[PDB]
């Protein structure tokens, strides 16, 4: 967390390993599971039972991928969007993702975004948004999802970014549940 | 750098997180986060700045600027900065946990849906702001869809909002980042 010439949140050895280990998932539920993998890698290390990744929309090859680092990471903005975002323009060297010349780009997603990560997507580059759980399944274990503007998917598909849910959710609550459980 | 999540601090952002003061009125602390926005688009960062401060002492906690082009980051808005040096230094995701005293977040320009949701979050109980919503969306900048009655809906959560507080010297250092933000050297900037 607290540095000086830098705000810098440190990663734990399995996102450093996943944002540096080569990955080509091409089916949506090649990259659904193995953003699950890593929710569970995060519960073990001491991480909100969140994470996501961007892949370039067509090939699915894995640019980065995050983890809710909020706690451990002493940051109530290091949801598993903002970093798994912030990553992927840090490694094409961008701050926009669309960028001409840039393959499109999609983030996939373990739960539906808050507020915060929502206006995140936005301004990221990003093309496409693949969920999980739902809203409901997020704020019924305890996360709040703040006040979304009305008709937040057709706000984000209403600027080239399209919005699909309920993938893989059945697996992902599995997930959710052994979290809330413990 | 693929290890960690790291924004770079420009010197004059470290020295602004580096060096105590404390200014007590709105307006002194108003005043210190706009010389960061003239400071900031000196050092080839948005015209937007952001401070947290002690709500009922006026110590400056931490400050932040868009370090959005330089940094590569679509999420290194100001108040992203401001509000996560400000629990970086706390030692804290929440600014109002038991034992710290209530923040505030000062704002050059009002939040985008975005830092409205870091707003939420951040632990900070009150928000002043500078420039409205119209002066950032007139020189281009999106706010992004704020939930309707968002200023409300931040007031519902215990958070207070004040607006348009140095609202002039705010829309100058606007439109004079925007006077010079094209590409043909002009000298006088
Ligand atoms: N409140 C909340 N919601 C989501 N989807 N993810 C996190 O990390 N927090
Ligand atoms: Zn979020
Ligand atoms: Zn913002």
């Amino acid at each position: 967390g607290h540095m000086n010439d830098a705000l810098h949140i440190g990663l734990p050895p399995f996102l450093v390993q996943a944002n540096n280990e080569p990955r080509v998932l091409a089916a949506p539920e090649a990259r659904m599971g193995y953003v699950l993998e890593l929710v569970r890698a995060n519960i073990a290390a001491d991480g909100g039972p969140f994470a996501a990744a961007v892949f370039e929309r067509d090939s699915g090859l894995l640019i980065a991928a995050g983890t809710n680092r909020v706690v451990p990471g002493r940051c109530s903005a290091a949801h598993a969007e903002i970093l798994a975002l912030s990553l992927a323009q840090a490694k094409l060297d961008t701050h926009d993702l669309s960028a001409d010349g840039l393959p499109a780009c999609e983030l996939v997603t373990s739960a539906e975004p808050c507020v915060m990560c929502f206006g995140a997507v936005i301004w990221s580059g990003v093309r496409s948004l693949v969920c999980a759980a739902r809203s409901d399944d997020v704020e019924a274990i305890g996360f709040d999802e703040g006040p979304r503007p009305e008709n937040w998917m057709g706000g984000l598909e209403a600027r080239g970014i399209t919005v699909t849910t309920g993938l893989l959710r059945d697996a992902a609550c599995a997930l959710l549940r052994e979290y809330n459980a413990c």
